[PDB]
């Protein structure tokens, strides 16, 4: 019996160095192995890369290791946040290990060459969000624990107040997005089609050439309009400085990689429709693609004759004279919405600007009311919903509010989160058709134009059947009563809808609230029993999941850190995900500069937990089931005697917090009485930390205050990493 | 006091409101439309209502078995029992209510909307 | 007043409404016999000072209703009778089969006297 | 705002006396008032024989205060097991009371002068169960709380094997018993009628004179064949000898006081026909009734000289020799079935028959199969199902079975627990009618014999309208189907099922399971479901409601006394009975000879949350809602922490566990967040009470072991009770 | 969508038989029918209610998306082309010539966005 877990990135990482140690003590007491698998930025490098490494200095698939384990129904994974590596995140990455020994390839930026052509395309499979669709191979079941949501009672986070005045609001289309003009079916039998478009010369140009599709699969032919969106932004920016309401934009680029950057791009050209227009010849063969944000402009243009490049930084500013007021990234340092789309992320910029009162930063630094941009209006009307529900009710009272739990929709690379692949910016007007190979029927028609981006989402019948499984168990282990999120008047809502309808009647339903609203709906009925202190289940698609379980967990809770994260694996498995957020490239700068590691682990300890738990239902380990209910009792008191991590260095950090939970594990399994042979092999444990409590964490808070040596950033050094996270000799000892 | 406010209503309305647009008037009014006052996305109007305190948050409803005879008393602080009206006719199957609105929730209600419309700078207005 | 608000957020999402494209919303309205708030003005008063505000069966002395009232408070007991509100679920059938289209009752499920008449249009509606 | 708790008899009584201090601090930080009622059988024996008592040992009808308290939309009452006092518990707490200063007049038994008739008369009202019939003005509520199933779960108790060659069964008439002979009819305007036997000579025998009859009654006129009843037994004794099954009886003589006792009687009579004939005219002159069991016989036979009564005894011994083996009460004293109509009570002893694998113990002392004889087919036909399911399906598992909640009508006196001031045993073979005094015309006419039991039931149509309101409310808030135990071919239950079909139209019932079924169909389709781990409300008339809420919670939980007992009252408030049991004798033996009570106040910690949550909902005091669920909170903590009394002498008993429930009550009201002002007030007391726990605990536990003085038994004395009851002085101190 | 529509499935002759008992007191019915019923009927009751089926619409809207416009059911009724030639009076009444144009007219209007088409349709709607 054996769980996997992962080593990954900066501050999760470092963490994982003093927990696993502790961790792999309390799992032998029953008969359980803890392996790693390093599935770092630096590992996935160097498992692409092994031409020009020795032997001793390969890696293997590891990566690939775990999406093949996912497959097996014993499998256990318990996945800490990581890097999703951008660009400049690859560079530092491969410098570092270029540096100690590891021959890789240079990234080729503009590749010369056919060969660095070549690289450069093995280099994408590391780049941006690769560990997700591989590890996704069930659906999810996000919640969070009723002691985190009893802290937060006790604890209450800042929230910022809502004005019945408040101007702020989501301006989305109404026409021409993917929504509006969307095509959808359930296929009847397995397919293989491509997709083509019939240009107006009469020729047809191949986009995707074969795609295999299944009996049961449900697939999208959506596409948003250039001239409809340009227009859209035309209204919407004219509309905001006219109304005096800073403008602000929010999409998701780091996950939507084709889609997303073209409209994020759009928007800052005809923002600046001026300058772009006086440096058109110049901007071309400079070859900027403002797509990713100004940040592109200002590098293609940093190199130029002083007097030219400030002419072009003048014909900026000029242009923002009769233009709305932006909202800032960082506007001490001049940093914009507009400068990476990297920077403000849909799924936790929305909540954020929601939990400050509906407000976002400004060129001066204060907090202002914003028309919050969100292009596509598929997934953006539920947030209008809660801002006007916001406006008439106030702030949401965190010591009062009931859960908004979340079954989502995302196995096997679900719906929109697997059409990267499939997304194509039309580069001529024409008809855009998806045909099967093997006949000349088409399928789904559209009239498309030059610009326009289509694409095919598709989603699978049996992570569906499983989807609606996880909601009706959800609703019968918890007693919430559970919402399908599904519109009627969205071809592919009402796709899902006949296949929601048909499996709920597979399962024992009898004593369970289950129903079916379109999403504006579902969210204000949501709204309107969260407000009243009551629970509800949220069973969504893909992309909901996504923005639900930031919104409401950041409302709830303050952070989307400090709950459950379940992935019920299909073939039988679990993965355990510790935390939907980053890992933390601040936390990192602390501790190798001042080391205290400000990182909370409380993730990590309840993935943990959840693992333990499914382990003995799973394998009919008795001892792993009491494992599981003494770590949840010393979690819960961990929250109780408030011994998670200090932000302040100096005070208790991340490796004190880790003793406590040991301390209160080891104290759990010592005073339970559901087996003999666990109760007094902990009791000295228990009985050794309780003793030792003051100078341990003398020890570990001690060595606080000066510069540490990791061996390296990326690529950290295990034993100088593990010095520095095991400092405590009395608490390594004793363990 | 019998001719004074709305006397005329009260007495000819026995039966129940049947009110509606005829079609004649809906069609022309599709075929000539009015002027509309467009809405901002950014407007800042809305109802400022009261939340505790009013009416509806006090409230006691009930539907009664049979016909009786009650009296509105308020029993006061000293013991003495003030008659405020002395007989009403009740039938069975009647919905009574006991309804009240706070003067102290009204006044923190007012000063606060008073100084919510100051502070963001919305214009204040009655409705009643 | 909520209803107001609702509007009012819905037209700051939409916009406002378009008159040669949009339904109609006739009514169908309980008013028979002075019935609730419109009957109250000879049963409404200004609280002279704090006490406890009963409504009593005169004969026997049941309590039916009790509140406690401030001075200067506003107290009220609106009436609506049986017959009035059978008169008025058969216009609302009528209405909805002559013209063919739907009928929402607007009542409450946090208002007392919304719940009772809710009651009795469950069980009118039984009646046809 | 005013809880009425009830002061009762023997150990609920002393547990009162440590809890009722604790409860009225919690409940004045809501503004309700605890105030006590005294419905003891002293306290009753002393509101009714006020007659040589002084104005200070005047007691007022507490009784009849309660019952008229009912009538208060605003009553709160929380019912304590109490004593329902046979002759020797009435007689003990006269001489108690007489030995204490209490002029009160004997009890006698065989009343010489006719100023006895009155008085004896007068404690007819004191004798059995007297107070249940005042206290029920509403409709039974009886079910298992979520957090005492869930401890079932984990901890199981031991229950017999069924084998599936088993012999015990029900042994029940096929006729001549009441239901094969029942009319029934509903009324149709109200009437007065009177209960008439016209016999063969020509007379007219008035056995009732009058009783006021409502419109929309149901009575019935029902009668047992005497001839019927013993051909009924001389076949079942004679089958149990033949094929060698234990012969056993089981009825309820405790409540039904007047039929009962004759059929059990007769039993008696049949069994020991050969003995009963050999002394028929010593016996008849004796006095013997031997409807009293074998006890009354042993009593009136001990006074005689020694070679006489030796004589009596050895016909009976001779007499087992032809007849069959007798299931035993105390087989070491060899106390047998017939000895006393008080020993096997029929909701009692059938489930503790099933729980034990269909087992009763014999004269060896052995366990063996039984033919668990029941007369009246009407209620015992449910029972055999069981058996018979249990013989192919084997034992219930309580680790994996399903919950069967009851709805019951019982209000004013309904069916046959109203109707023994109008049973009456036959004095001549004649005709029975049910005769209107306004208009001569019989209702209801029946064609009796001498020896027949007949009797007219009454059940009034208010009382039923509650309790299918009551089905419809439990099904729409628990989410459970319900069935209402109706059956076909009896006219008292198909009068019942054309009001049931009536009165569920006036309830909203759109997403509810409601249906109608006859008993043993009801039973089996229940069962069906229970095993599958599925949940089944029973909607039964009032035998059916006492049968059901012993049995079921048997099998489920071990026990009848964990578990709620709300009585929704029809004038608008809520009695709250904690225990459906005795009021524990032995457990007041254990306290007074060795200061350790080992009776569990859970039903009580159960009731007093279920009243102060009504509280809340029916006057809308919110700190109500907020003491209750802090109760419900407190009450789960004592069960998973595991601190129910002992019955084991030296160790934490009855005053202990009330320590830890007041413990976590203090500490749930302190570390909520729904309260401010509560919250800071119980902060200092939950702080410390668990800062000297191993210190309260330590005194509560030392004190026990030794003989202790209370002052009495049936009136003890106040302040030396409390004395005793509360011997923390570190615990009471604190409050 | 079907919600506010009287809609219903009979065989032949209690259709037959319910639609007559409604025209013979002054209701309409549409009859939805198969080809040789389609024939059948168009002629009959036309027949009966007007004397001719030369004076109504024949409307065919093309699956494709456009339109067909039958001017008449009847024959080209060769006896009125004999009073031409012989007395030169044509006696045919080209009255479904007229409603067929303008249906013509108004589907091309609603079709094509001409609004200059539907002014023409109207105005011959009127002058027929
Ligand atoms: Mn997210
Ligand atoms: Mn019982
Ligand atoms: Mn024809």
């Amino acid at each position: 019996p054996t769980i996997i877990y992962t080593l990954t990135d900066e501050a999760p990482l470092l963490a994982t160095y003093a927990f696993l140690p502790v961790v792999r003590k309390f799992a032998e007491a029953a008969g359980i192995d803890v392996k790693t698998s390093d599935i770092s930025v630096a590992a996935r490098i160097l498992a692409e890369f092994g031409d020009h490494l020795t032997e001793e200095q390969r890696v293997p698939d590891n990566l690939g290791e775990l999406g093949a384990l996912t497959q097996d129904p014993s499998a256990n994974i318990i996945k800490l946040p990581n890097i999703s590596a951008s660009v400049p995140q690859l560079l530092a990455a491969i410098k570092e290990l270029q540096g100690k020994g590891y021959n890789v390839p240079d990234y080729p930026a503009n590749p010369k060459t056919d060969d660095e052509k070549k690289i450069k395309d093995r280099y994408a499979k590391i780049l941006g969000s690769a560990v997700n669709p591989v590890l996704r191979e069930g659906n999810s079941d996000r919640r969070a624990p009723k002691a985190v949501k009893e802290y937060a009672r006790k604890h209450p986070h800042s929230m910022g107040e809502w004005s019945q005045a408040s101007r702020t609001h989501v301006a989305t289309m109404k026409t021409g997005d993917f929504y509006h003009g969307e095509k959808s079916m359930t296929l009847d039998r397995d397919r293989r089609v491509k997709m083509v478009l019939k240009t107006k010369s009469g020729e047809e140009i191949v986009l995707k050439p074969e795609v295999k599709l299944d009996a049961g699969d449900i697939i999208d032919s959506m596409y948003m309009s250039k001239k409809a969106l340009i227009a859209f932004y035309e209204e919407q920016i004219e509309d905001a400085y006219k109304t005096g309401v800073m403008f602000s934009l929010h999409v998701k680029a780091t996950m939507m990689k084709v889609s997303h950057p073209i409209v994020f791009g759009h928007a800052v050209k005809v923002f600046y429709k001026d300058a772009f227009a006086k440096h058109e010849k110049l901007f071309d063969e400079l070859g900027v693609n403002v797509n990713n944000g100004l940040s592109d402009l200002y590098d293609k243009i940093e190199a130029l004759p002083a007097s030219q490049r400030e002419e072009i930084i003048e014909d900026l500013h000029k242009c923002h004279e009769h233009r709305p007021e932006l909202a800032m990234v960082d506007s001490a340092k001049g940093i914009s919405n507009f400068h990476s789309p990297s920077d403000v992320i849909v799924d936790a910029s929305m909540p954020a600007m929601i939990r400050l009162g509906g407000k976002m930063y400004g060129a001066d630094g204060r907090t202002k009311d914003t028309k919050a941009v969100n292009p596509e209006s598929t997934f953006s009307r539920m947030y209008q919903e809660m801002i006007n529900f916001c406006k008439t009710h106030g702030q949401f009272d965190p010591t009062t509010m009931g859960t908004v739990p979340n079954v989502g929709l995302m196995a096997q690379k679900a719906e929109e989160y697997g059409s990267h692949d499939k997304t194509f910016e039309i580069p001529e007007d024409g008809v855009a058709d998806i045909v099967d190979i093997d006949t000349g029927e088409v399928l789904l028609t559209q009239n498309v134009e030059e610009g326009d981006i289509w694409r095919m989402p598709i989603v699978k019948d049996a992570p569906i059947r499983d989807w609606v499984k996880l909601a009706v168990t959800r609703a019968r282990l918890s007693g919430m009563p559970v919402v399908f999120w599904l519109d009627t008047e969205r071809p592919h809502e009402v796709e899902l809808r006949k296949k929601v309808k048909e499996y709920l009647k597979d399962h024992d339903t009898e004593g369970l609230k289950i129903q079916i609203m379109p999403q504006v709906w579902a969210m204000r009925y949501t709204l309107e029993r969260v407000v009243r202190g009551k629970d509800t289940i949220a069973a969504t698609g893909n992309i909901l999941r996504d923005y639900l379980t930031d919104l409401f967990p950041i409302l709830e809770l303050g952070t989307s850190a400090k709950m459950l994260s379940i992935v019920p694996l299909m073939a039988g498995g679990g993965l355990y995900e510790t935390g939907a957020g980053g890992s933390a490239p601040k936390h990192v700068h602390q501790l190798v500069e001042e080391n205290h590691l400000r990182w909370d682990s409380l993730g990590e300890f309840l993935a943990l937990g959840a693992s333990l738990e499914d382990m003995g239902n799973k394998t009919g380990n008795e001892k792993a089931k009491v494992l599981a209910k003494a770590l949840d009792t010393a979690t819960g008191k961990l929250l109780e005697e408030n011994k998670s991590p200090s932000r302040r260095t100096g005070e208790l950090d991340n490796r004190g917090s880790q003793f406590y939970l040991s301390l209160f594990w080891a104290q759990a399994l010592a005073e339970q009485t559901e087996d003999a042979e666990l109760a007094e092999r902990f009791k000295p444990l228990a009985k050794a930390l309780a003793e030792q409590e003051e100078a341990i964490v003398s020890e570990l808070n001690s060595v606080q205050g000066k510069t540490v040596d990791i061996g390296g950033y990326y690529y950290p050094d295990p034993e100088k990493t593990s010095e520095v996270m095991r400092p405590s000799k009395t608490f390594n000892t004793t363990l």
